[PDB]
């Protein structure tokens, strides 16, 4: 959950950035 563009890996925030 940070920052947008795919799914949050550790905790729902909706969206996150790439790796």
């Amino acid at each position: 959950g940070v920052g947008f563009g795919r799914p949050d890996s550790i905790l729902t925030q909706e969206q996150a950035k790439p790796m």
